[PDB]
């Protein structure tokens, strides 16, 4: 499918088998489902990347995971530091910060996937951190919890996984699929 072969050679072999099996707990196939192949292999590392700019261990992984697993953790947290159990389950929580993190990636307008995730959660405690593809972030209340340069990295990286979808002419039906 094109698409399913840049995926593979463009993303870590360990994310692109994450990807796949958060696909299939969900019903869904990557091999016709590429476009949202390519969004979660984005979205996965995306979120590694992340948890990689804090400190030594300063955020608990939680993208990634079994569904199971993953509330599991986020039940401990919530029963252990008492912050407020979220609705839908987030990607890190920070410990520094004493907050879950919710990372999005989007393709269309970077302050528009804010407003569908800000109306989303109703728990307001946790974070929510927007990454754009042209090189555009947003946060809650400014707050970017990562330094510049951890950002920037993943601004970077966005862009350049943009270029490679239209080198082979995918960029297209990739942005206009979300
Ligand atoms: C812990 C383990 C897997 C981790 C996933 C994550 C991958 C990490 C690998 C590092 C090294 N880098 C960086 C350079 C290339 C590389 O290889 N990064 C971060 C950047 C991209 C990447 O690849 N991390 C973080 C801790 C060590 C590790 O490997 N995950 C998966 C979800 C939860 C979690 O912590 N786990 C945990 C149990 C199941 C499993 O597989
Ligand atoms: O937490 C998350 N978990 C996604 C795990 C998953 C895998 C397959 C199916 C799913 C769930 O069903 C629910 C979603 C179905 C639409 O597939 C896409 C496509 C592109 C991005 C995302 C989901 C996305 N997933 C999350 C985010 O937090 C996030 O910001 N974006
Ligand atoms: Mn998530
Ligand atoms: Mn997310």
């Amino acid at each position: 499918s094109h698409m399913e072969d840049f995926v593979r050679q463009c993303f870590n072999p360990m994310i692109v088998e994450l990807a796949e099996k958060a696909m299939k707990e969900y019903g869904e196939d990557p091999k016709i489902e590429t476009n949202k192949f390519a969004a979660i292999c984005t979205h996965l590392e995306v979120c590694f990347m992340y948890s990689d700019g804090g400190s030594k261990h300063r955020f608990e992984i939680i993208e990634g995971r079994d569904r199971i697993m993953a509330w599991t953790v986020v039940n401990s947290i919530c029963n252990t530091t008492g912050v407020e159990k979220p609705k839908f389950l987030p990607d890190l929580y920070d410990y520094k910060e004493n907050r879950f993190i919710e990372i999005g990636v989007t393709r269309r307008e970077v302050h528009i996937y804010y407003l569908e995730k800000a109306n989303k959660i109703k728990s307001e405690k946790t974070h929510i951190h927007i990454f754009s593809f042209t090189g555009e972030e947003m946060a809650t209340k400014a707050d970017y919890t990562l330094d510049e340069e951890s950002r920037a990295r993943i601004k970077t990286r966005l862009f350049t996984i943009r270029q490679e979808m239209a080198s082979r002419s995918l960029w297209d039906s990739f942005r206009q699929s979300e």
